[PDB]
């Protein structure tokens, strides 16, 4: 036909086009047709279109949104392409499991972000006599010292997802991997209303006190800029924030440092993006689909897509010297975490959009209220999470 690949995705950026193009050019070269329809409003009509027999060949669906679409029977089993390309050998076990439904590949993963980073301006630290933290006590001690030296201690933007990034970090730090998993994967009631979650909010509140009150609306890349430009000391963010650093022409260690969010050493909170493959009717369109799935997990796209963006590739067998120094620390930390309970889904991997919304809402509401009681915030957390489920 020669068969058509229609991919619904949100990879809008110029850096992400380089990779998408490498995909297109190879599909064409393999004798198939390319077509895309790239929407925007990042964060996530496809349903109505797939529940009515006009799906795209592929769509961007991260988190649990895969199990739901699988369970509807709308996705296609990729046993053949998996088998031909030794997918089980290439993927970390926990990653492969996220991509399966009834033991069958239904989606191909394309990246691994780490959520639990702190980004550090080593020039700002030296001029402030500040010490790169490894504990929460030390994170505050650095914050004080930066303020005392007349820097913005924490660069932080006014969007709910960013408030909860910082929250989920604190949950991980205080509760450790197991408790984090109890809270965001199992939505365990005792955990979400317990003393340590309460401590996570108390610590959130306390981080609040060092944040700019005129942050409302502000994007993560503006907060990163305050760090890049030598005006702030730190930002707590996932490793997408490297893009901002790259685009400014920085390096690894010479301009910034990446450390694990204090107290989360040992753990890797992953954030994994993916293309779920729909059940199609045309044989040629299947062959195209299977090609897109193969190539999305080949070295060429796995390198370009994750490069100039900050995430790790999901393939285990990569030439990592192709990446920056922070991605190499991220690759090392991944493996350590992977030996045990340390590897956990970020909150964004770990629940439904409705539950996220509930948490985002509780967190921002409590962080935007200087009188808010942590003892109260855990009841709000739990009650909202119950209601969204």
């Amino acid at each position: 036909n020669p068969g058509t690949v229609d991919v619904l995705h949100w990879w809008t950026s110029g850096g992400e086009a380089k990779a998408v193009e490498t995909l297109k050019q190879q599909i064409q070269k393999d004798g198939f047709i390319w077509k895309d329809n790239a929407v925007a409003g990042g964060g996530g009509v496809l349903k109505t279109r797939a529940i009515s027999g006009n799906p795209p060949s592929a769509a961007q669906i991260k988190g649990p949104d895969i199990q739901e679409w699988g369970a509807l029977g709308l996705l296609t089993e990729l046993d053949d392409v998996a088998a031909a390309n030794k997918w089980d050998d290439l993927l970390p076990r926990q990653v492969a499991d996220i991509m399966k439904y009834d033991g069958h590949y239904v989606a191909v993963p394309v990246n691994i972000h780490r959520v639990n980073w702190l980004w550090i301006n080593p020039q700002v630290f030296d001029k402030a006599g500040a010490k790169v933290p490894t504990t929460l006590d030390e994170l505050f001690a650095a914050a004080d010292k930066l303020k005392a030296a007349g820097f913005i201690p924490l660069a932080h933007g006014g969007q709910p997802w960013q408030d909860s990034t910082v929250f989920e970090d604190l949950v991980l730090s205080i509760l450790g991997p197991k408790g984090y998993h109890a809270a965001f994967v199992d939505l365990d009631e005792k955990t979400l209303t317990g003393p340590q979650m309460t401590e996570a909010f108390a610590t959130l509140k306390r981080l609040g006190t060092y944040m700019d009150p005129n942050r409302a609306g502000r994007d993560w890349n503006i907060a990163a800029a305050e760090v890049i430009n030598g005006k702030a000391g730190m930002q707590i963010m996932g490793d997408w924030a490297k893009s901002e650093w790259s685009a400014a022409g920085k390096v690894a260690g010479k301009d910034y440092q990446c450390v694990a969010f204090p107290g989360t050493q040992g753990s890797f909170a992953y954030n994994i993006d993916s293309l779920a493959m729909f059940k199609l009717k045309d044989a040629n369109d299947i062959k195209a689909q299977n090609d897109l799935a193969k190539v999305a997990l080949e070295p060429e796209f796995q390198t370009v897509f994750n490069q100039n963006k900050g995430s790790l590739p999901v393939r285990q067998d990569m030439d990592m010297s192709k990446f920056d120094a922070c991605t190499q620390k991220s690759a090392a930390d991944f493996k350590e975490a992977a030996k045990g309970d340390g590897l956990q889904p970020s909150m964004g991997m770990a629940t439904t959009l409705a539950v996220q919304g509930a948490i985002f809402d509780v967190v921002t509401n409590f962080l935007n209220d200087p009188q808010a009681e942590p003892a109260t915030a855990v009841k709000q957390l739990n009650a909202a999470i119950k209601a969204a489920r």
